[PDB]
């Protein structure tokens, strides 16, 4: 095993978080499509795809380091019952994810695994972009009203 | 809830099987790429993508029937340690999957859910194609020898 | 030095107004984008760019007239806290800007600097178009309601 | 408010440096064009545009972190009176800017704001490329002589 | 001079490793071509080219920092006598060379040379990709057998 | 082994000369680029690339003849401190290189290795073209003066 054992543990923890997000965002996407809120459904689908790509890169890095990627343990999905709950639940997940990313980066730096650190910083930038999106949507609900906000997400771009 | 309760249970069971296959095939794909067996890695990636598409269609059908798609419960991945074990483990998973598909189809027919039956028959045809592929690969190992078989899967098409 | 000294003072005053407007509109643009009101953010960015182009022409004219362009003194930015305040603040700024432009044109005419007058008249036409836009947006808020007005500016 | 308060102070300090550089380089550009040294004018315009783009990214990051971008305080422009002074003034400004960038990156690292650190590192790479350019121009003046150096920058 | 003296020493040490790798990989490439293992010859040629490009970037950074690039001291090449030995020798070089890159990055971080650190991190990612390639080839020899492995590298 | 042992010694001597020139010309190129003499930098880069191609052909020929190419022993680089020293150092190196080429050709002819002779004659033609270029550049410094000569090599 060529990589640092705790680095591999951290990468598997980030991978676990991405696996939760893949499933939660994919279900939320399809719930929004089922309700006819196709613009939200499409955007949330692309969020799910982006998490899938991050998970791929984490799996490839873990194998290069001769660790074992853990795709078996799936943590808790928090599926909302309406749009505001779904957005907030995504946001709560992202805030936990960025906490775990920052701890992983600290450890990669300490053991000089600079390539793993760069991979995680790239993922972190993407997750912060997702936080930006989510906070913006919740703010729009307040500025334009829920009924208008949902109306604006019926039809795709 | 507009759909038959047991139909929705069956669709969630098939969905559960697809979720196992997504992860097992994706990891097997990336293990083969890590070993430099890129033709196997590419083929197994496309198998994983195909299971993702089946899972999407099952989720959409469950929501239309006003059921709750279960993306939370992930069953047992059986990750092989070498090519022959990985192929056999995929094959064992597919044989369980087709058993469950046939039971689901029997029940859809009994309660006259002909659209759900057609969706499952489409998935079943794809899974039998995957069995065809897997049985063929294991037979090739015997006909050309393991070392030649692996050699033939180093470079992509 | 070929230029009239008071013409150069006037041109530097107009330049100072443009420099305030560049920064106020740019910040308002990025606030609207942060809030997800991308159509307002995009329009306000283009207003900021237009002020940048006016400032460029003023700098070039001042240098031709052998004056010293003043980019050092930045007057008061009035940043609003919500859409209605941001639009009204831009409008208040534009009304001050057009007052100064008219006084500058009067002086250019008196000392026969007709090319500077023509430059300032082109800038004034642009600033009056911006007043038109701002008064129209504030009127639309009254006609369609605030929530609908904001909704119509979410998407570009 | 998600952002670290001292990170936002640092980002506003870097923003303040960019705002000085935007105006100093833009004026230097238009001075060089007025003098007929169009190749210097064009290059310096592009330096001003690059600083504008950095300021934009800083404003956007500050707003994401729920801070208040400061476009109101404009520090000291040091406008040169001839080409050699203008280049050295830009270089003095860039050396101050890189010192502040390094101090900002240290603090971002300490509080684990790695995305802000990455933004500042990209800006720092751009500012060090500008130092490279400036040191090269000042060296060329010594190697080819001032008159030849200016001659080579008449035409674009 | 602007650069930290130990940073420049570290960059010259990395440059020295790249210069060994250029020549070792180029000779290994031409040995594989002479033996008719053209797929290995072509891949190894591209590894040598990639090291040449890294060397270029390091030379440019050393000169910007006002250090003296050292292309005179060439360290020890380890030339294999068959395919297995050549791949092992490349891997030995890469493992020793990535250790030096990590030590250089630690020092850049300590003295706040973040641009040098970023350059070395880009090179390090490339060298780890080469380690990935080399370990994979040695594993394929085990999995498919040496004769099949070489057969698969006859044709481009 | 098919090759004449002294032919292989001569080919390895010529290869050693090319390896010196690759590194000397590459560093001179990057020094000229650092100084903003980009036309000299580009031309010198191309000279380095041409020596790389000659080295490749020599390596291939040695391996065909069942000799061992020597990429380990790197002779003395003579790096100039300014343009006139750099050009003269390149010229001195080329004059040594052509002396060795002629002695290698004499020996190839004596032992009837006409294909090695032809390869060396093709290299010699390229090195004489480089001598032509270098002598011309030193002559231009005298004819147009150093400051004008350097000015003419600022822009590509
Ligand atoms: C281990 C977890 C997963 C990984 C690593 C993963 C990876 C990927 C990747 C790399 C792609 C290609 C994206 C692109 O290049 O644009 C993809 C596509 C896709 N994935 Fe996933 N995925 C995972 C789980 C899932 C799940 C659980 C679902 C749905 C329930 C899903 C649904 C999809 C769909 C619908 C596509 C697009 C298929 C198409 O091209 O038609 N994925 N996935
Ligand atoms: C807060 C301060 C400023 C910011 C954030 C800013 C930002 C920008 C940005 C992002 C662009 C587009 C650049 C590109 O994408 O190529 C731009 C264009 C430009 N800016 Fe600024 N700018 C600022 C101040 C100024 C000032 C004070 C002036 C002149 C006195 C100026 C002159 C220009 C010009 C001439 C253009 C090109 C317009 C065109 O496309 O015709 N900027 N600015
Ligand atoms: C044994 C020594 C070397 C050999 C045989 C060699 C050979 C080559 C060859 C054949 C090329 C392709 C040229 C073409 O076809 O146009 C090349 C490219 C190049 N070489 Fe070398 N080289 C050597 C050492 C070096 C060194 C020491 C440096 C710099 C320190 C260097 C820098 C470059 C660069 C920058 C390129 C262009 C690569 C690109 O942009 O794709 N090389 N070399
Ligand atoms: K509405
Ligand atoms: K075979
Ligand atoms: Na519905
Ligand atoms: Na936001
Ligand atoms: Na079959
Ligand atoms: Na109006
Ligand atoms: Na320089
Ligand atoms: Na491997
Ligand atoms: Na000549």
């Amino acid at each position: 095993m060529k990589g640092d054992k705790k680095v591999i543990q951290h990468l598997n923890k980030i991978l676990g978080n991405e696996l939760i997000a893949i499933n939660q965002y994919f279900l939320h996407s399809r719930m929004w499509n089922d309700w006819g809120l196709k613009r939200l459904g499409a955007h949330e689908y692309h969020e799910s795809i982006d998490e899938m790509k991050h998970a791929d890169k984490l799996i490839e890095r873990i194998l290069f380091l001769e660790g074992l990627p853990n795709l078996q343990d799936l943590g808790k999905l928090l599926i909302g019952e309406n749009t505001q709950e779904m957005l907030q639940s995504d946001l709560n997940l992202e805030l936990c994810a960025t906490k775990d990313l920052r701890e992983a980066i600290v450890h990669c730096e300490q053991v000089h695994d600079y390539v793993s650190r760069d991979l995680l910083k790239d993922i972190l930038e993407s997750e912060e972009e997702h936080i930006d999106y989510l906070e913006t949507q919740l703010g729009l609900i307040q500025k334009v009203g829920l009924e208008n906000y949902l109306q604006s997400h019926m039809h795709e771009d």
